[PDB]
């Protein structure tokens, strides 16, 4: 019994930490065989121009209390790419994915090339992350762990306005409308990822929590106009095909479920909680529920 | 900026965890140096766990009768003793991996992670308190047992908890590594329940002032109240009471904020008295009482915004 929001072990990760100085500036670098990948910021930015008026010697490299030799650069999208004489020999089993709005994943925030903690979170609908991160923690990664494998899917570059996050996959690429540099950028309107939020009343119904079940059902059309009002993501068949496996498991049908979330959005909480929470809960994925009252190992 | 719940690294415990076996139940152990720590109940039946006598059960063992497994490799067992609820199993190598460790006991109140084990393979990693009731509110499922609370201050790993029991709650209840339980439980199938739980008042005092660092100050009032009228008031919500040591606890984020600790603790009254009226304090609808002041200065910001 429990349910907490859960992160990945992070130790194949640790392994991969280094610190990156160029210049003034420190960041973090995730060592891979023999390259070490950071944002490349670390160098109105010309990127390309910045450069090529680097030498190799002038990227320092600190892997522990060991100096890495850089003998190669070069940058792919918003990542900068350090080919380093040493392969990594803590290097796991590993894949560069791109994740989609919605889906979870761990977070290592790092400074100076040192772990100092490790949380769980989502991609919003928005592209940005609610993330925790202060200044030394760009090039701190995302990831997730499928069996022996840890699929990288996140890089963090910066800050916004509102204290939300933005960052790139690990080959570069921004997840949302944002650009590397000091101008004025803004956050979307966000959305409620609906089938997260589905997938933890599913969760909770599993921990014996049900008072908010009821007798009736919806049609995929009615619950979308209604979720359309409330700012949640609309709710599509695959969703649906995805629970599944959880409406199975409870005897609760996807569609049943969704009349439960209609009420609870047009009546709220009433002064009672939901697995300890006043809030629907949307960081938890159908697979996160199935996953953890399971008991997967890595 | 921002605030999460927020573990600590897991990679120096999880070159620790070992899956032990002794007949036909299999749980967790914690391989540091020559020794595996784990769960004294692994040599009870379904059966022994009304009215154990380990003492009587330990003895008729053997230290073959004991598989210790890390990774695909067998470790062998060359000794074997009893300290207090804790299984203590000398093997014939030492953990390379071993980090620098000790073995600290808590107090309600503490944070500390923990990394979820099944069959001596980590699934994953959470943040908790320990309650004032002694239980924790964690996420284990049979076969958990043996898993580890720990701290990482600096390089060295604090272990602090080892989990044995599931209360009828759904709450867990466990030792420090050197066996003694947190609160009045026992390793015994007999009706054992969770004491009615508080809220960790200095804890959401700490969060309050994570809050204030972050931006945000809707809460706050132009009162301030005396220490006994503030527990007089807290006490009729299920607040723990605060003491002065919570008080001096408090005095760095006091000075950092500009917010004395008596002023923070009447928006807490207010905050008692007429709810959050739809608004969100760190992106939560409740009152957080699994961040302590240490937590909230370790995370947030030296520089308030
Ligand atoms: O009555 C019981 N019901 C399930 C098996 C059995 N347990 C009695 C018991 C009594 C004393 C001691 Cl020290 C250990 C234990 C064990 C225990 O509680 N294990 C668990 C531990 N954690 C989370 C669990 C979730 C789900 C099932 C077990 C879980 C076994
Ligand atoms: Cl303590």
């Amino acid at each position: 019994s429990g349910f907490r929001k859960m992160a990945f072990p992070s130790g194949k990760v640790e392994g991969c930490m280094v610190q990156v100085t160029c210049g003034t500036t420190t960041l973090n670098g995730l060592w891979l065989d023999d390259v070490v990948y950071c944002p490349r910021h670390v160098i109105n930015p010309n990127y390309e121009d910045l450069l090529i008026r680097k030498s190799n010697h002038n990227f320092l490299v600190q892997a522990g209390n060991v100096q890495l030799r850089v003998i190669g650069h070069s940058m792919q999208n918003c990542v900068l790419k350090l080919k380093v004489d040493t392969a990594n020999p803590k290097t796991p089993k590993y894949k560069f994915v791109r994740i989609q709005p919605g889906q979870t994943f761990s977070v290592l925030a790092c400074y100076n090339g040192s772990p100092s903690g490790v949380y769980q979170c989502a991609m919003r609908p928005n592209f940005t992350i609610k993330g925790s991160f202060l200044n030394g923690s760009c090039g701190s990664v995302g990831f997730n762990i499928d069996y022996d494998c840890v699929s990288f899917c996140y890089m963090h570059h910066m800050e916004l306005p509102t204290g939300v996050h933005a960052g790139t996959d690990l080959e570069g690429n921004f997840y949302g409308p944002f650009v590397d540099r000091q101008t004025a950028q803004a956050a979307g309107t966000d959305t409620t990822i609906t089938v997260n939020v589905l997938a933890w009343l599913y969760a909770a119904v599993i921990n014996g929590d049900r008072w908010f079940l009821n007798r009736f059902t919806t049609t995929l059309n009615d619950f979308n106009l209604v979720a359309m009002k409330y700012n949640y993501e609309p709710l599509t068949q695959d969703h649906v095909d995805i629970l599944g496996p959880l409406s199975a498991q409870t005897g609760i049908a996807v569609l049943d479920m969704c009349a439960s979330l209609k009420e609870l959005l047009q009546n709220g909480m009433n002064g009672r909680t939901i697995l300890g929470s006043a809030l629907l809960e949307d960081e938890f994925t159908p697979f996160d529920v199935v996953r953890q009252c399971s008991g997967v190992t890595f």
